[PDB]
């Protein structure tokens, strides 16, 4: 038996990046051992500790000594804070790598998050293969690689463009729909994003959680070799498994309800833990759901701008979101819909045969989970690159419908009802379902014993073991 080479992972964001990073590492076990070298600006969170400690033994964690970010403006976007966090943690990253190399272990590669590219300098100085793990779309990867050119050939704010931005190999996108950090070109967020995009060519490869059957255009453009463009390895869809392949067979309460409903008849509504809606926006959605004949399963959170404090609370002690719904919504909805507070077993809901639709904020892991299990989408993007994902999902793949937002930022009930009704019982909804089932089959194929994605993973492992 050969000694497993060691690989170090530097994440820069929260769970949306840890989950796919962990899945990537699990696919490569036990050939390698892994260390999550997590930069921090304070005591690690309980969810971080719990998620990383639940991983197989070959993946351990090191929470780097926290850096001081108090000098940054309180207006600083997360991109700026992540870049500062990684840059200031690099000496501790050297120390961690030293602890491994001084014991005789071979450090084969350094896998950096999309905002941790400054750690590539460490890898280069130590003779370690630097790779970038890209937990988003090939379309967003293409945009990153083209950001330099776009920055030089456009002076105004991108929203002010009248024509849609053309990214090599992707559907056009309006400047207003481009990622959050580029909406204020004067903010440090944009300068950091630009700085990181120019460093992708320093890596030996970019590992992207997508596949050609989902993003044909961008992936074929990216695989086409050009000098100054890194190798790209499509390995998606990397997603967690369901609780069926976990352990005890105890059934959550929402899945009991889903069994009682008929096939493909429930619209799952989940904006994610960072998708709090205003009171008005949540009232517009509730009103449509109350007057609808559609069965739904809706995860709700306390709005961000309640006129008054909370009066009701849950046993744990947090604000009770259900007592904030409109008067009589719960009685009006009983039987047809089930409202859940804060969280739900998303993957298992999407794998349920009764689930027929998914109203989502278009987080890429959620998109990938919906695609793998074949649940068509209502694309309700909110922040980060979700608007880009929505354009590609609705106007490119045509596996969802996007409700138009108003001039005040509100998606009125008319648009919510339009997309719900079309998806769940219109004629376009059947064509969208057929297409999504085709992508479901393509997603299982690339993960097959000999598929596009499994071979790309094998290529990465081979490169790491080489030389
Ligand atoms: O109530 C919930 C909410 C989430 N999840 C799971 O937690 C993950 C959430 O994934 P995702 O929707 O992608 O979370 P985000 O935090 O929104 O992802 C961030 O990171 C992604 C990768 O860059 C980007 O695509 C997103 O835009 C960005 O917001 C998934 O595995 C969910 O199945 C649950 O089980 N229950």
């Amino acid at each position: 038996t050969a000694p497993p080479p060691h690989v170090i992972i530097v994440p820069s964001a929260g769970m949306g990046h840890l989950i796919p990073l962990a899945e990537f590492a699990k696919r490569l076990l036990p050939r390698f051992t892994f260390t999550f070298a997590v930069p921090t600006s304070g005591p690690p969170s309980s969810s971080q500790r719990d998620f990383l400690s639940s991983l197989p033994a070959s993946i351990d964690t090191s929470f780097l000594p926290e850096v001081d970010l108090s000098d940054a403006p309180s207006d600083a976007q997360i991109e700026t804070l992540m870049s500062l966090m990684v840059v200031r943690s690099l000496p501790s990253l050297r120390d961690l790598i030293a602890s491994y190399s001084a014991s005789g272990r071979r450090v084969a590669a350094l896998v950096v998050d999309l905002f941790a590219t400054d750690a590539i300098d460490v890898a280069l100085e130590l003779g370690i293969r630097p790779f970038i793990f890209f937990p988003s779309t090939a379309m967003t990867l293409s945009f990153f690689l083209h950001l330099e050119k776009l920055d030089e050939t456009v002076s105004c704010e991108f929203a002010e463009l009248s024509d849609p931005v053309q990214i090599p190999g992707c559907i056009p996108v309006h400047g207003k729909d481009l990622i959050d950090p580029v909406q204020d070109r004067k903010n440090d967020a944009y300068k950091w994003l630009l700085h990181h995009s120019k460093r992708y060519k320093l890596a030996e490869g970019v590992i992207v959680n997508s596949f050609e059957g989902l993003e044909g255009g961008p992936i074929r453009e990216l695989l086409h070799p050009e000098p100054g463009k890194p190798r790209v390895y499509p390995v998606g869809p990397l997603i967690q498994a369901g609780s069926c392949e976990k352990g005890a067979a105890a059934r959550p309460e929402c899945l009991k309800w889903l069994d009682q409903q008929p096939r493909g008849s429930v619209l799952f509504v989940n904006f994610g833990s960072g998708g709090v809606l205003s009171t008005e926006q949540q009232n517009e959605l509730a009103g449509v759901l109350a007057h609808s004949q559609q069965r739904f399963l809706w995860v709700v959170r306390p709005p961000n701008d309640g006129i008054a404090n909370a009066t009701y609370f849950s046993v744990d002690g947090e604000i009770d979101p259900l007592k904030l719904l409109p008067e009589g919504f719960l009685e009006q909805t009983a039987g047809r819909g089930l409202v859940l507070p804060m969280w739900a077993p998303q993957i298992d809901v999407l794998s349920h045969e009764s689930t027929g639709g998914f109203l989502t904020h278009c987080g890429w892991n959620s998109t990938l989970e919906s695609v793998f299990h074949g649940v068509p989408l209502i694309t309700w993007p909110l922040y980060a690159e979700q608007k880009m994902n929505a354009v590609m999902l609705t106007e490119g793949l045509r596996v969802g419908l996007r409700p138009s937002v108003g001039k005040d930022g509100i998606i009125r009930g008319a648009e919510i009802a339009r997309v719900i009704g079309e998806l769940m019982e219109g004629e376009e909804g059947k064509r969208i379902r057929s297409k999504m089932q085709e992508l479901k089959r393509a997603a299982s194929a690339v993960l097959s014993k000999d598929g596009s994605s499994t071979r790309a993973l094998e290529e990465v492992a081979k490169i790491w073991e080489s030389k």
